């Protein structure tokens, strides 16, 4: 279960959230941000999130970043995050997972938020926990391992840089949870 909460323009949150946007999307109208409060599935990230900060040491596990998606998903990933069936994982050229902008401009892209009958654009702005990464490629249904001699042990999610990073695949459930819907227009 969930609630959604939309978020008054006055409110330092949505300020926050907006300011992060307008760096790469100020030429777009913002009609709205809302917050998303699914407790089952913010539980199940911070329990992942405790394991990966024990192990990680002082790595930052996560990130704030963006994910586009069609109106007709918004209900699926409110309920469920990114999950299994998530229907958005056509990209396939990092690993077959689910991707994340570091921008929102990536976001942004009509392929992604895909424009509904109302001409509104829909993107989340996401806590993500990258955590230790590596190169992604075509083949990967979950992140490499480390070391060869051990395949059991794998990196926690993959980018496109690894030291300038633009997007990160994730492939885990609870891995990130869909914390703001941005919904936008032209
Ligand atoms: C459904 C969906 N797919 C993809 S692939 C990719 C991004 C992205 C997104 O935001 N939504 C952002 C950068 C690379």
């Amino acid at each position: 279960n969930f609630c959604v909460v939309e978020l008054l323009p006055s409110d330092p949150e949505y300020n926050t959230v907006a300011s992060k946007f307008n760096q790469t999307c100020s030429h777009f109208r913002i009609e709205k941000i809302e917050r998303i409060q699914n407790p089952d599935l913010w539980n199940s990230y911070q329990a992942k999130k405790k394991t990966m900060d024990a192990k990680n040491g002082q790595t930052m596990n996560e990130k704030q970043l963006f994910h586009g998606t069609d109106a007709g998903s918004v209900p699926h990933v409110n309920r469920n995050g990114f999950n299994r069936s998530y229907a958005g994982k056509n990209a396939v050229a990092y690993g077959k997972g689910t991707y994340f902008a570091v921008n929102a401009n990536y976001s942004a892209n009509d392929t992604y938020s895909r424009p509904d009958a109302n001409g509104r654009k829909h993107v989340y702005y996401v806590r993500v926990l990258t955590g230790i990464y590596t190169h992604g490629n075509h083949s990967l249904i979950v992140p490499p391992s480390k070391n060869p001699q051990n395949p059991t042990d794998l990196y926690d999610t993959v980018t496109d840089n690894v030291h300038h990073p633009s997007l990160f695949v994730a492939f885990y459930d609870y891995q990130a949870y869909p914390e703001y819907l941005i919904t936008f227009r032209k």
